[PDB]
């Protein structure tokens, strides 16, 4: 089997990206963020704390024919940012672009923090990290992805985000349409749980590459490029007026500015992100301080090659016996 879903931009920054999914019998179809730096699928429900809900679209599975309450399971997570949602867990049919699994677990929140509250075009999360992260206890869950897999065409799925623009989530196939020039993969470490590689260096502009083994997760549900600082300072450098701003939260740049490109090692090849891919706009409405898309990783602990990366290129996520990494230019 395949499937093949369009994920959209929530806003006219790419803070993050939506992807429609059907759950439940007759289908309730949700826009979830699909992560692949997460593990647990969990929705805006019927038992979301209705404070807590500010305009998502819910899960109700006692109207789901399919839906069954997987007794005693509980769920929490907290994520990168400090947002946090927990619940408890149903199974259901759970559809993605046409490709279907049934008894998924979907995590119903009962209480969501505000971040997500607040965000009201997100329904919710699709995990797809390595089921060892799942939070699911006491009986740990697998993600859409793992239980899907071995029904797939290839064990495989694909991000090719959009910059401003629409893009696709495919599963079970590569599009060799999608992308220029070839593949490249690369080595990919579960012992975190991440979709974990290592960059072989960087560049800025059309300066020379440097070459320096950079070890961090692919993470389509991070908005920026976390590096570390060494590198993230070398980058700003370039742009007149750019500095680290402790109480905005990191590199601020004049809106002025013409942003430099910025080139990520994979292997031998090259993934170049175009210097307004680097461009988050305003640090408020009508400023003229603009926020960067490459910020240091120095206080997360690891090195993110979140959307502002992941857009750059056709990402392929295999999840063959030896999982790998694949990128492609586009
Ligand atoms: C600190 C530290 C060390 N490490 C935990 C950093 C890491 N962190 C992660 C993710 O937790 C997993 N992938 C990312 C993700 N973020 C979101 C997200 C989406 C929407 C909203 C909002 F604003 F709507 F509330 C909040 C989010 N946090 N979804 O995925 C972040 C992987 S490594």
């Amino acid at each position: 089997s395949t499937g093949s879903a369009t994920t959209t931009p929530i806003d006219s920054l790419d803070d993050a990206y939506i992807t429609p999914v059907q759950i439940g019998t007759p289908a309730q179809t949700l826009n979830l963020d699909f992560d692949t730096g997460s593990s647990d699928l969990w929705v805006f429900s019927s038992e979301t704390t209705a404070s807590e809900v500010d305009g998502q679209t819910i899960y109700t599975p006692s109207k789901s024919t399919t839906a069954k309450l997987l007794s005693g399971a509980t769920w929490s997570i907290s994520y990168g940012d400090g947002s946090s949602s927990s619940g408890d867990v149903y199974t259901d049919t759970v559809s993605v672009g046409g490709l279907t699994v049934t008894g998924q677990a979907v995590e119903s929140a009962k209480k969501v923090s505000s971040s997500f509250t607040e965000d009201s075009t997100i329904d919710g999360l699709l995990g797809l990290a390595f089921s060892t992260l799942n939070t699911v206890s006491p009986t740990q869950q697998k993600t859409f992805f793992d239980n899907a897999k071995a029904s797939l065409d290839s064990p495989v799925f694909t991000a090719d985000l959009g910059y401003h623009a629409p893009g696709t989530y495919n599963f079970g196939f590569i599009d060799t349409t999608a992308y220029t020039g070839s593949i490249t993969y690369t080595a990919v470490s579960t012992k975190q749980g991440f979709w974990e590689w290592t960059s072989t260096g960087y560049a800025v502009g059309s300066g020379t590459f440097k070459s320096t083994s950079i070890d961090g997760i692919a993470d389509t549900g991070t908005t920026l490029l976390y590096l570390p600082a060494t590198v993230v300072s070398a980058y700003w450098a370039q742009v007149s007026g750019a500095k680290s701003s402790s109480s905005v939260g990191g590199y601020v740049f004049p809106c002025s500015a013409t942003l430099p490109s910025f080139t990520f090692g994979v292997g031998s090849a090259r993934i170049v992100i175009p210097g307004d891919y680097i461009d988050f706009g305003p640090i408020s409405t009508g400023s003229s301080s603009c926020f960067g898309g490459i910020q240091s990783s120095a206080g997360i602990g690891i090195n993110i090659f979140g959307d502002v990366a992941l857009k750059a290129a056709f990402v392929v996520f295999n999840g063959a016996t030896t999982p790998t990494l694949g990128f492609a230019s586009k």
